[PDB]
């Protein structure tokens, strides 16, 4: 364009997110002007990290992976010094922008939406190589109002987007030996409440109150929210890992379980 922003049949154009290995780009396929998300990944920081062997298994396996409520990758295309991985563009940005600039959903919706995520998360949970911890600023919001979430590994570009950061499940910031599906649960419980109230479930600029809470683990049920769904909320923010919800109590949830396709949860 103006300069060398072309690769294969796209041209890049603004900066959408950083991440540690490089950035990611909104790009459009240069023929049909159609949207994509490119991730470039630097490779000599990738070299001086040491962690080529790593990002390289990650990309393979990113490949394959195939949902309809994660961000596909249709081409990866590597250069000397840059892996470019064409990524889907999903229109509605990041949901908790969304939430905040809209407040909370309705109730079927919120559900609607919760089912997917955590099918979402189960497929991550089951085929990501490695197990990492999932990051909810990564679940974003397509063209149809469904959830798609974006890869977040050591390749994870996701970068800012509003305001009302330190933020973790219990056992994480209680500095605890922990298991990365335990604390997906919660995270999961902290977009569930997000959809549902509109706000985050522990809110606080003052770092030792925000801990405290989530270690004490008090949160708000607001009056319009039924019973039903605040028994889901309790057991997914339990603070102690031993008595979280696991997804499968989530799927045996009667909240939950009402009106869910059954390939979301395949077996
Ligand atoms: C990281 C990010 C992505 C990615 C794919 N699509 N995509 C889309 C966005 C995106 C981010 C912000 C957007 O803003 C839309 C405008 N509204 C206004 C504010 C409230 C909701 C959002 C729209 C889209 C961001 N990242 C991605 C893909 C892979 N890795």
């Amino acid at each position: 364009h103006d300069g060398r922003v072309k690769i294969g049949h796209y041209v890049l154009g603004d900066t959408l997110g950083v991440g540690t290995f490089g950035k990611v780009k909104i790009g459009e396929h240069q023929l049909t002007g159609h949207k994509v998300a490119v991730k470039i990944l630097n490779r000599q920081k990738i070299r001086s990290l040491d962690v080529v062997g790593k990002i390289k298994r990650e990309i393979q396996n990113l490949k394959l992976f195939r949902h309809p409520h994660i961000i596909k990758l249709y081409q990866v295309i590597s250069t000397p010094t840059d892996f470019f991985m064409v990524m889907e563009y999903v229109s509605g940005g990041e949901l908790f922008d969304y939430i905040c600039k809209h407040g909370r959903v309705e109730e079927m919706e919120a559900r609607r939406l919760f089912q997917q995520i955590l099918s979402a998360v189960d497929y991550c949970h089951r085929h990501m190589v490695v197990h990492r911890d999932l990051k909810p600023e990564n679940v974003l919001l397509d063209a149809h109002m469904n959830a798609k979430i974006a890869d977040f590994g050591l390749s994870n570009m996701m970068s800012d987007g509003e305001f009302l950061p330190n933020y973790a499940a219990p056992e994480v910031i209680s500095g605890r030996l922990y298991a990365g599906p335990e604390v997906d649960i919660w995270s999961c419980g902290v977009i569930l409440y997000a959809l549902l109230c509109g706000t985050l479930p522990f809110d606080d600029e003052h770092v030792p109150t925000l801990f405290k809470k989530i270690r004490g683990g008090v949160f708000y049920i607001p009056e319009y929210l039924n019973r039903s769904v605040a028994t889901l909320l309790m057991h997914m923010l339990q603070v102690d890992p031993l008595k979280r919800a696991t997804i499968k109590d989530i799927r045996e949830h009667e909240w939950f379980k009402q009106d869910l396709p059954s390939y979301l949860f395949p077996e």
